[PDB]
């Protein structure tokens, strides 16, 4: 349960990673 765990979701969600 992390964005920051998924390279994808991070780049997605820059304000979260």
């Amino acid at each position: 349960g992390g964005c920051c765990s998924h390279p994808a979701c991070a780049a997605n969600n820059q304000d979260y990673c």
